[PDB]
């Protein structure tokens, strides 16, 4: 049963950030390492729910394994910046990369089962992602991670197209316009980061994405009228 193993990946990440809080509290090296494996075992278990869920075709307990994923990447962050090690910072970078197109997969799958809610939060996750990975750049300082970032960040402004072609094609004018809302959110994150960072690229992206946004708010204009 996929509830109940969501409900095993979900007590094993809240026993994971005990033993954070936990190492925290009374300075443990070794509850900061079993908390970083109990958090990476929650990660695996919810990508096997993931890959049960697609052979299964239930968008719904794939988008929650997914978030869960991104819950674990969120808190290896956390658990790096305590430790102070680049190690378990790699970890959350990996975990957070596979996030994203995991993500992805539930996108696609909400797509085959045609279900647009599902994938309006599935790029809303990719997002999330995004801001993840512009967090562990910033703790890391590793270009590489900005470039994955605004990447990441741009694709999921792209997905966004496909979920708003999705909700025209099963005439979902809300979702298209919160879809419209989320191109329009990336655009004002690679703005935000094209003003303190002074990034070459943001502003480059930034630009696109508010072409897309620009284009979509007429072609939901063009649903909504008819």
């Amino acid at each position: 049963d996929p509830e109940d193993e969501l409900k095993r990946v979900e007590k094993l990440v809240k026993e994971a950030e005990e033993l954070l809080r936990q190492a925290k509290e009374k300075g443990s090296e070794e509850d900061l390492e079993k908390a970083l494996r109990t958090a990476e075992e929650a990660a695996r278990e919810a990508k096997k729910v993931l890959e049960q869920a697609e052979k299964e075709g239930d968008p719904e307990v794939a988008l929650r394994a997914v978030e869960l994923v991104v819950r674990v990447a969120e808190l290896l962050l956390r658990i790096a910046k305590e430790s102070g090690s680049e190690e378990a910072l790699e970890r959350a970078l990996r975990v957070a990369e596979e996030a994203a197109r995991l993500a992805k997969r539930v996108l696609e799958l909400a797509e085959k089962q045609g279900d647009p809610e599902v994938a309006l939060r599935a790029v809303e996750l990719v997002v999330r992602v995004a801001e993840l990975l512009l967090r562990i750049a910033k703790e890391s300082g590793s270009e590489e991670a900005l470039e994955r970032a605004l990447r990441v960040a741009e694709e999921a402004a792209r997905l966004a197209k496909r979920v708003l072609e999705l909700a025209e094609k099963q005439g979902d004018p809300e979702v298209a316009r919160r879809a419209v809302e989320l191109v329009k959110r990336v655009a004002e994150l690679l703005e935000r980061i094209a003003r303190e960072s002074g990034s070459e690229e943001a502003k480059e992206r930034a630009e696109r994405v508010r072409e897309e946004a620009r284009e979509l708010q007429e072609r939901v204009k063009e649903l909504r009228e008819r």
